[PDB]
């Protein structure tokens, strides 16, 4: 759709896990942004 947004920290581990498939993640104006890989 448009971005990837979350409900909070916890909840954007599952769009990270499922697009990015590594887990480093964080939510930013409740937008998703994944590191990648630690």
């Amino acid at each position: 759709d448009e971005a990837i947004r979350c409900t909070g920290t916890k909840d954007c581990y599952i769009p990270c896990r499922y697009i990015t498939g590594c887990f480093n993640s964080r939510c930013i104006n409740k937008s998703c942004k994944c590191y990648g890989c630690t």
